């Protein structure tokens, strides 16, 4: 679907109502597979970090590490398609101009590609932007084909503010996710028992970012 139709008919309404929006079959199988290949290539070639230190035992050889990451600009060799995804995300947000809350998005971060090794590690409950650093929207694209949470875990659980219940999102292949980056969406990644890949970009609100530079300097 054209970025515009998706943004106007689904993304905008959903975000303003729930603060969370899931779009399946974003780029299609062919493009999705290419991004998956590039990401897997980055991993296999050692472009990722060793992973977040979860437990620091006395013996550093027993230390358990979690999610591995790598920042991607989208212009690097072998990351062309990742750049395409980023460009597609940008087009989508551009068409949401002035319709997502009262925000005015004028920029984004590079892409943060994350890999949960599948060794039982996840990500503790947290808020992406709890101190007003400018990030208003978190966008995540998943690349895990035939992912079955009942067997591999890795579910993204969001705890919507003021709502007793929570929203569980499986990291399904070619799935695109949007949610407010602030305290409205505390979330966690449940333990993953299979290699789990995701690509995240954060979009900045013009005003929040402008004044963030004042304090955080
Ligand atoms: O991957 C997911 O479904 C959800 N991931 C996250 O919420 C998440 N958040 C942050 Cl702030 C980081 C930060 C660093 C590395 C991985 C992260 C991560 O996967
Ligand atoms: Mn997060």
């Amino acid at each position: 679907l054209p970025a515009l139709k998706l943004a106007l008919e689904y993304i905008v309404p959903c975000m303003n109502k729930h603060g969370i929006c899931v779009v399946d079959d974003f780029l299609g199988k062919e493009t999705g597979q290419q991004i998956g290949d590039e990401v897997r290539a980055l991993h296999d070639t050692g472009k990722f970090t060793d992973g977040q230190l979860v437990s620091q035992k006395s013996d550093s050889s027993k230390d358990i590490r979690g999610d591995k990451i790598t920042w991607i600009e989208g212009k690097e060799p072998g990351c062309e398609t990742i750049g395409l995804l980023m460009s597609s995300m940008d087009d989508l947000i551009r068409h949401c101009n002035g319709k997502l809350g009262s925000y005015k998005i004028n920029g984004r971060t590079k892409a943060m590609v994350a890999c949960y090794p599948g060794n039982g590690t996840g990500y503790v409950r947290h808020v992406d932007n709890p101190n007003g650093d400018g990030r208003c929207v978190t966008c995540i694209y998943y690349l895990n084909k035939d992912w079955d949470a009942k067997v591999s875990g890795g579910i993204l659980r969001i705890f919507p503010e003021g709502k007793a219940q929570f929203a569980d999102i499986e990291p399904k292949f070619d799935r695109l996710l949007f949610f407010w980056s602030d305290r409205r969406n505390p979330h966690e990644v449940q333990p993953a028992y299979a290699t789990r890949y995701a690509i995240t970009v954060w979009y900045f609100d013009a005003d929040e970012r402008a004044r963030a530079k004042v304090k955080y300097l």
